[PDB]
């Protein structure tokens, strides 16, 4: 006995059986299930992985909003032509508590996984989970957190996942700040200073023609010409996070203490 | 890839598997999974057995030694009883095949792993997880098929399917064992005249416990303890009373007999259901 679902009206669903038989039965019915994983608080960012979802013909789109340790948020689901958001209790995501985990591989224990050394095990827990539960096609992120991604694209190869794992390019302010919950707890000195990052990265990007360490030399100029800005690492990396080749498309990324506020950004960057 | 409805048809790659797999689903078919480590008995034979009677099925034997957790490797004799049982998938993936990447993202089994057999062997389970979670993944069955031999182990799966909300049904399978009670395992090759004989002890040991059990936990632990003890040559590594399903839960009146001793070399495995009372 399938649960209730409405075609074309936001349908809401806290149980994960529910979810995930109103799931099962859009499949079998040609329906292709997109899925994207928030945590509420939903923002432009969300907004445009929502948008890529939609533009998959015949697609069906599942926004989860679980907070991983607000009817404004299903106002902007609606108004954007979702029809499943997702929304289940910490007890019903974990009804026997943190038993079996998924332990991330060697990429986890560095960069964030320095100041937050298990972290990422939580985010790949959390994720196994959620395409067990919606079983999507394909599923969305933001390229902002690029390790973290990048350690989901680890998890889907490494066990042999069936879902396509899709990067949406991170969406900004006008002047580059990559969009994150954080950005309002930045006072405007702060914020004025924050403009830095994106700007090390862009600069870095286009100093790229010149070589690799020009392009380093550019960024982390950029990131010395800002106040209040303590930079945790600043990386060039290649596009799956391992050691940068002589020649070739890289990433770079970024992280930054302002005050209390950590803030991170990367970019690709192309050498030579 | 191609399929012969009514033979046995043997895959090497992951997506041959996963696309025949998904195929046969479509069009009806409810596909069960039946993993093994090769050098099949008459328990894999139960296991495919009980696969074989859910109507409609279609069975994919799992052959894989995973080299994460030697061993006898016989695939002519596994292949041979497998069309006779009437399977009609066989996947037999290769090492490169299962971990091109080498060993990276894996899983971390609960508690339940470090204790009992997971003691003197931490990384154990989680390697058996892992290598289950990724046959699951591969082939998407509807149902699972485990012998009750290696009982923690079954457990373990139940909870990576309930913990990582995996939609399979993990079926277990009363062990098989051989005329005189001994529980089947590759490992029995391994004991000669002498060893043989003394290992029915095992078996012996957990079925007079499971009647002394009337008289209460403590008759029944000593029960099957004198019975291990009349044993030539044989050392017990462990000998243990637990819930259901082994957790961080008192026993009640029903619970599981759980031993593990050595015959020499070989170290062998037997576990029996308890009623206390009854
Ligand atoms: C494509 O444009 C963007 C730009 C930034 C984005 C996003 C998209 C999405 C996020 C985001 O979802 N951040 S988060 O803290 O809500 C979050 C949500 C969910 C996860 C998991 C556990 C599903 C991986 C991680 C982080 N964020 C960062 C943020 O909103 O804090
Ligand atoms: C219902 O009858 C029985 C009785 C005993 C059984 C079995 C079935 C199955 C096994 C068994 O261990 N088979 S196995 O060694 O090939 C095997 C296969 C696969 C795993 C994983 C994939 C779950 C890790 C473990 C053991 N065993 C024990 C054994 O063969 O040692």
């Amino acid at each position: 006995a399938i649960p209730a679902f409405h075609p074309g009206e936001l349908n809401v669903y806290s149980a994960p059986g529910d979810v995930a038989d109103v799931s099962r039965a859009l499949r079998l019915t040609g329906r292709r299930v997109m899925l994207v994983p928030t945590m509420g608080a939903l923002h432009e960012g969300h907004l445009a992985l929502v948008r890529a979802a939609k533009r998959v013909p015949g697609s069906v789109v599942v926004v989860s909003i679980f907070v991983n340790p607000p009817d404004d948020d299903l106002a902007q689901l609606r108004a954007e032509g979702v029809e499943i958001a997702f929304t289940p209790t910490t007890a019903a995501m974990y009804p026997d508590g943190l038993r079996t985990t998924v332990q991330p591989g060697p990429l986890a224990a560095e960069l964030e996984g320095g100041p937050r050394p298990t972290h990422f095990a939580g985010v790949l827990t959390v994720v196994l989970k959620l395409l067990q539960i919606v079983r999507p096609d394909r599923v969305f992120f933001g390229e902002k957190d690029y390790q973290q991604l990048v350690l989901i694209r680890q998890l889907v190869a490494d066990f042999n996942l069936d879902v396509a794992v899709v990067g949406v390019p991170t969406v900004r302010e006008a002047d580059g700040l990559a969009m994150s919950s954080r950005n309002r707890y930045l006072d405007p000195a702060q914020r004025a200073a924050a403009v830095a990052l994106s700007a090390a990265l862009t600069a870095a990007a286009h100093a790229a023609t010149a070589g690799a360490q020009a392009a380093l030399d550019a960024a982390r100029a950029v990131l010395d010409a800002a106040p209040g800005v303590a930079v945790d690492y600043l990386e060039l990396r290649d596009i799956g996070l391992g050691p940068m080749p002589l020649n070739g498309s890289g990433r770079l990324l970024v992280a930054a203490r302002l005050g209390t506020t950590r803030l991170l950004d990367n970019i690709a960057i192309e050498i030579g």
